[PDB]
């Protein structure tokens, strides 16, 4: 029936004079756009149609009109860019927002499916499309005693959607927004569904990702331990965003750091550190790195739960990108931490795969072992110890890496390579 149409026929359609011929030719459209295989996207958009399906949003009078025209837009929407822009342009953001209310479910969804496409392009449609007014009636789409009563799908696109507006930066969303999202933002993160559990943490990893102000508007509606539990997850979804949003988190005071620790995160990270996942091992050690720069009693529980062996793990062998990330854990650990903290860690074996990271073709790993090789040293010097731990080095090959560095491109490297030979190798 309107199943491949040609351009040329749906614009006959929708110009006719005749609204079932419009309906027709607009599900026609609907359904081009729908198609797997390159839908004709361009040149729905240079027929001149994208006007005609906005002024069709508004057929209160035609309810099936209004669905075909709201997906046909949809789908143009979803695209690129420039073809977002085209829908906005089109006049299409208040019209949307006036189809959230609409006494037909699919419709409503239709338009919060489409919203949430144009938030989700960039920091000024989001911010146009708050402006225009959609988060009173978006949370108000969920404004129930018990979500479990909500359709799933429905559920799904309105979480999806309100994480799009929490979404990009430069600038980040306006504070006020902000705001006035986060308790529902709370409340579908308790919500029993896969997916929205991991939009609901793709939403708060965006928020956290930011300034220390930020971070603590999150944290002071008390979702770390959620976030904690979420962590501990089986799904992959759900935790490589949970994980990013306690990593966005530890970047911040060392208060809102101990809010992770307090929570319980350490204990799972014996499992992160060694996650078949390369982009979980990463992003844990990152975080990793971030309490080791916090305070000695902070450090002390990382000491007391047992991860420094699995930090020294992950040095010794990971993706390279990880092994980076735990060369930062290690320089932040020895730069902040107590003499016994320190001698711990060289008790776990942390100098051999320190030394065999030197190798690295990598100038700014290798400033950062330098660093942390010089740490070391100073709390031997403390304990008169500057001897042993030189022939530990000696031992594993650490010297020749170290007396090689003095020859290689690099300012810093040079300059702290013959320090450490002259001052600790006689
Ligand atoms: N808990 C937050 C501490 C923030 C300040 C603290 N940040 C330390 C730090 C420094 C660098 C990294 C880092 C650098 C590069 C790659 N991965 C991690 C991570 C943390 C500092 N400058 O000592």
């Amino acid at each position: 029936g309107t199943v491949n149409w040609s351009v040329e026929d749906i614009v006959k359609g929708i110009n006719s004079n005749n609204l079932e011929s419009q309906l027709q030719a607009t599900q026609a459209a609907r359904k081009l756009l729908s198609r797997e295989k390159q839908p004709p996207i361009d040149n729905i958009i240079r027929a001149g149609l994208i006007p005609k399906f906005v002024s069709f949003l508004g057929k209160t009078d035609c309810s099936p009109i209004q669905f075909e025209s709201a997906w046909a837009l949809t789908n143009i929407a979803s695209g690129t860019s420039e073809q977002t822009k085209a829908v906005v342009d089109g006049g299409a953001i208040p019209a949307f927002i006036s189809l959230l209310a609409s006494p037909h479910a699919h419709i409503s969804e239709q338009a919060v499916w489409a919203l949430g496409n144009i938030a989700g392009d960039g920091s000024a449609f989001r911010d146009l499309v708050i402006k225009h007014g959609a988060i009173d009636p978006l949370l108000a789409l969920l404004a129930v005693p018990d979500l479990s009563t909500l359709a799933c799908g429905y559920l799904r696109n309105l979480t999806w959607t309100l994480s799009n507006l929490c979404r990009n930066k430069n600038p980040a969303p306006p504070l006020d927004a902000v705001e006035q999202i986060l308790p529902t933002l709370v409340r579908l993160l308790h919500h029993n569904d896969p997916e929205v559990l991991a939009d609901s943490c793709w939403a708060i990893s965006y928020l956290t990702d930011g300034p220390n102000e930020r971070i603590e508007m999150v944290v002071k509606k008390g979702v770390v331990p959620q976030l904690v539990k979420l962590l501990g997850a089986t799904e992959l979804p759900i935790v490589t965003p949970a994980l990013r949003a306690i990593g966005n988190i530890v970047t911040g005071t060392d208060e809102q750091t101990q809010k992770v620790i307090d929570a319980g995160a350490l204990a799972v990270f014996p499992s992160l550190l060694t996650n078949p996942k390369t982009n979980i091992q990463k992003e844990a050690t990152w975080t990793m790195s971030n309490i080791t720069a916090g305070r000695q009693d902070q450090i002390q529980q990382v000491v007391n739960h047992g991860l420094v062996p699995f930090l020294v793990g992950v040095l010794s062998k990971a993706d390279f990108k990880t092994q980076k990330e735990a060369a930062w854990a290690i320089t932040n650990y020895t730069s902040g931490g107590t003499v016994e903290q320190i001698v711990y860690l060289v008790h776990c074996g942390i100098i051999e795969p320190l030394m065999n990271l030197l190798s690295a073709k990598d100038t700014k790993i290798i400033q950062v072992i330098l660093d942390a090789i010089s740490n070391i040293f100073q709390a031997a010097e403390k304990l008169g110890e500057t001897e042993k731990l030189s022939i530990m080095i000696e031992e594993c090959g650490g010297l020749d890496k170290i007396e090689a560095l003095q020859r290689h491109e690099n300012e810093s490297v040079y300059k702290a390579s013959l320090n450490l030979i002259e001052k600790y190798f006689s």
